[PDB]
């Protein structure tokens, strides 16, 4: 289906031959320097920058809905401990519609945005046999998520780095997950089912992406002298450089300089400086620095993809709201490549 | 059975032709101005005003027993979400006897008084899918109940208004609920069964009283210009004015002036000033101002009757303790108005 | 309140100076010989003998509703194991209104009649740590209750004896429990609250009656030679003989002759033959033979009163239905025997 | 402690230089041919062969107590799915004392014997996410255990083989588990604690014995042509042949001839016929044939040791009952091989 | 088995003819004056006094693991309320192996030491129907245990007295419980099974020791004038005086002088001053003062033995670690005192 202009969207723009990525016409650097995750999500979903009162009301509503019912936690207590976090995320997103399914757009958006990280952290805590940690009203989005994940209040620098990372991964362009979200939404269904379908599509093979395989190769190297004696490089769109990659690398460098270097960072630098001298087109992408940034913040490996989903919910929701107005069922045609006009044969004659 | 002096009680006195209401000989105005709910309950149950040490010990014992066992909360978790609060209150009062049934009078009184509002608030929170809020030892009776109901610490003015309202509704006179309580207590049964029977009697039709129908009429009017273009007025005892009504109206006026006016207050004033000019005998009663006072404090509509029950437990308990000493089973006689000396007819012959 | 004709009822007639007991004008002997419990309950509630089709439909509806929801069983699983069966019965009757509260009279009657013994047996099984036994559609009322209580299908003779015992204890006359039921029902409340109030009244002191104290005296005697070297005799109404007592004694004699004599029966005969020679007025009542009949059927001691309640639900319900049509709140008057016109005294001045 | 005659027991006799094993003086062949597991357990515990009435009463009491409370099953539902069956067995044996701890000896024996296999099968079913299967009164000990384990009623031949295997493994002689059982019982403690201590001792390294390593070697060989191109042979007591081994081999041969040969049996025969020609002293023991017999009956590998424990409970209990009469705390002496008369040193000086 | 030097241990030394008790060669007075419980446990298990960094790391690791999983608390919620604390302790110790069974020695030691008092307090709270109190990171071992037991933060003096008491009862010498622990550990099993076996052995008769019978006699006397008008005196090892008894008496005197005298202390002094004048050899032991010290701290009577177990876990663990290196199964020999060479008799011929 590649190459078919099946959608008319004014949400994001991507130029691979120039390294340009824009959210609603605003470059990603502007949002990565002078914007947060919630304001970027408001810009994506509603199409315009919120005012002061709108931003404060949005943040208050999101902070008020960060707590989940005790029935949802009880449901998570019945999840098997060996299940993957993506399956649990899909199950919880589908279960949100058992409870919460003009003002319908705004309420659903704020509930989903407030509650998705809460359930992710709750399942992370429950899987190891611990009790889920309740959200705190004093903290903000990224800081509260980090506290819920690690039981400890994070440094403001780490919270800012995580917020900018979420903004970078908020949305890129049309893809399999977004296409599935729009296909589900074309039937005028509740956004919780759309989110569940998008998460199921995003799970992919092995319930993970190329964010952990980079760490696997890095551990396989195991030293800064085995890099010289491939996943984590290249891209299918951009040809000069991924514009998110430079910001991610700068954030990783700043966070590691402030919080002290680690050996895996050293092996990453050793491999990347060698790869930039013999393969450069081939350039590193966000899949290389995202793993390092997430691991330095204390995020487990198998929770890399769910965190990505936490960033992507704002994108999906945006594409949902658009689709709505353009109500049109995805009903493509097919060509038959089989046999014709044969008859049923008795079972005894087979 | 109306008109039969079936009880000899020295607890309360009511004079409808003079507008007099007295608790143990003390006028309701004195208690509404210079007394709290717990001291009034002590006066009602024990017949005399407590001293300083007695009052402090009573308050300490009540504050210590405000917490319910986790089995009771687990039982509430199994209650259907569509059940009425009165049925849940009766079930919880009956379940208290599964656990806690000279020193027997005092322990039962303090446990019931401490725990009834706790279970009311716990069911209110559980019904909506939230976790019950634990009581705080720093707050007092009314303030702790309001915090448990609304998750937020109330203003001291609101707590005082609620305490005076509870004192006003603590006890009025013999009625159906009190008669049922005395009938149950005449068999020398535990006070928890008496409280459950009294709550079941108090539930009445539609599991509610005339406190919500006033709000229904007020919403039906919907404006301050539709009052001119009936429940909430009149009484069956008093002919001049309900002495509790004037205090309730003063409290409502003070609370609304301090906390800002509301449109429903405006419609209430518009309807009452018109009704006092063409119907005055017909006068407003406590059922008119109680709904407004409770709604301004954040109390839901369907929890009006349970809150009334919270006020009435002190009265019932008092009537229980009295009845005890006067041990006499309510064994009235009957007259037969049916057929006599007929025989059984075979089923095939019917 | 004794001696006041407060009720006009055509349900039952009692003549103590002639030993006459009639249900709706039909003598108790006719119903005890040629009637069952369900047909007698239909006669009591509806006032006339049911036809064939009506009786079959009533039995089918009762048999269909004998199964309780899993939420009720879960609630019983949270009951403390040391609680008394009467408190659990009251709690379950109150909880039935959380779920099931022209056709309203009939549905409530059949649900209560079908489900009360089911919950009694379920609590009996749960209290000892066993799982409740589900009802069987092949058995009838008494046989199914006995199977649920003892896990074993009873002999048809035992089932018939239990059915006749239930018919005998179905209703006697106005008393404390029935008066409380009518007082609760006068407010036009649901029958589940009426049943809960009646059970609470019937619990009485020590959560039991004089049915177990007879066994206590019999065990204290401990032999057929210690009767010569009082609870279980006399009555407050009848002067010649209790007409239910002769039928109960005949049933006990028949059941014990068919199923073999027991030592406690021998001590009962020894004490009764001595008491009938020196005290005869003083005559044995149903409280003497009911304990023996229930114990021979395998019913535990502390479940004597609940079984009585199972018999009495038909009576209460009947009195409920009558009361309804005669809607009149029990609002008696009182006389004040206390002090007048005293004032509040400061706490520091006490 | 080897070589010290610390116990005087008349329960079992073992002669390794003659291949003699006797239970209370009766050879193991007599019991393996003309006795069952329950009668052998009665002989071991009570010292004499039961009569007809005693045997029937023992079997009836054991069959009546085969059902466990729902609280125990609920406790098993909280066990982690990754836990080993031996830890769960120890936990359940310890939990039995939370409930059931002249007639005390007999009741404890029958409860333990009836309930241990029930909990083993219940944990086996729960661990895989299935519901436990309730026991059937129609089946006997071994057949009911096999039905509970595999949901299917076993062939009578298989049940007989399993019963004879249980009789063979009922008891051998004093060892670590029996010594721990007697040490625990010397303090006059309940038999449930003794059973829990014995199970904990029997768990050993890796929570298993040499019964699964034989299957590991057999699978490693993987063919009947790789035996020629060691666990499962030899013993520390017998020098001619294990008298239980010949019976176990005969039972395995009969069961496999009746139920059809399997490839692992073929590899077992190939390895044993080669080992009996070049190593014969070195002879196979019960650890070789027990695994094959258990696997052919459908018993999982990791449940080999618990089944052994099911056989051994009769032995332990016997040694418990004996110990009782000979009340003497195991209080051995020790010799000090450390430093003397040194003093405490400040932490800052270390 | 008394008198057999079955063990070679350099952990503790006891001299009864001189009143000497040493942990690893260091006298008990030095540790009771200038040491805590955790440092003494480190000395016992590892054989040398920890340094500053080692002590801080040990305390940090113990404080981090003081919290138990929610599955363990759920398992305790299923324990019967009438069960004894020792059975619950054994069940919880066995259940710890369902979850947590070079670095293996240290992790197991810290988990057991951190979690045993937590589960003891959790069962104490659950048994009465209250929720378990979570540990606080600000408090230390004894203070946190006292807070968890009594919901109130203890005075530092009381915490110090409790810590010294735990140090005194940490370990005495080889006995039945330690012998059972070594017998279980000789099979190279996990330390959780060893702890469960040791607890089962320590439960003893009536699930308690002679620490509560002293209080029983003291209450039987009931006055300071009935001592003149035996458990709690004497010992089986020491002949001059128990060296722990003098420290325990000094601690009790100091704690009671600081916190005010109690009548039971007065009766204890009256009985001990009379017993020291007519029986002195006969001297009081730790069983006399331990009950008083524990009761003054708010510890219930039936939890005396579990608290002792909390002290003894360090000893058992030490003996476990030693045993390990000296791997040798306790396989004693026996002498047969029964019949020989008899045959099986048909059941019909018995």
């Amino acid at each position: 289906l590649e190459g078919v202009p099946a959608t008319l969207s004014s949400i994001s723009f991507v130029d691979g031959q120039r390294g340009v990525l824009e959210y609603r016409g605003i470059s990603i650097e502007q949002l990565a320097q002078q914007s947060s995750f919630l304001e970027t999500a408001y810009l994506l979903i509603w199409g315009h920058l919120p005012t002061q009162q709108e931003l404060t009301e949005f943040e208050h509503e999101i902070r008020y809905h960060r707590r989940i019912k005790f029935r949802i936690r009880d449901m998570m207590k019945c999840f098997p401990d060996s299940g993957h976090p993506m399956d649990a995320l899909q199950a919880s997103a589908a279960a949100l519609g058992l409870f919460y399914s003009p003002e319908y757009i705004r309420a659903a958006v704020v509930r989903l945005l407030a509650k998705i990280p809460t359930m992710v952290a709750a399942f992370q805590l429950i899987r190891k046999g611990n009790d889920p940690i309740q959200p705190r009203d004093e903290l903000d989005y990224a800081a509260n998520f980090l506290y819920m994940l690690t039981e400890r209040e994070p440094d403001p620098v780490a919270a800012r780095i995580f917020d900018i990372c979420l903004t970078l991964h908020a949305e890129h362009t049309i893809n399999a997950s977004t296409f599935s979200a729009m296909v589900t939404a074309s039937t005028l269904t509740d956004p919780y089912a759309v989110v569940a379908s998008a998460v199921g599509t995003l799970a992919g093979p092995l319930h993970g992406g190329a964010n952990e395989e980079v760490l696997d190769m890095l551990e396989a190297i195991g030293s800064v002298e085995n890099v010289e004696p491939i996943m984590g490089f290249g891209h299918r769109v951009y040809k000069v450089k991924d514009p998110r990659a430079v910001i991610l690398q700068n954030l990783a460098e700043q966070l590691f300089d402030i919080f002290g270097h680690d050996p895996y960072y050293e092996i990453a630098v050793a491999v990347e400086k060698a790869a930039a001298e013999r393969l450069s087109g081939i350039y590193p992408n966000v899949d290389f620095y995202s793993g390092l940034v997430y691991r330095k913040l204390g995020i487990p490996s198998d929770l890399f993809t769910p965190v990505f989903a936490i960033a992507r919910v704002a994108g999906w929701l945006a594409h949902w709201k658009e689709q709505l107005n353009e109500n049109r069922i995805f009903r493509p045609t097919q060509i038959y490549t089989g046999s014709h006009n044969l008859d049923y044969t008795p079972i005894a004659d087979r």
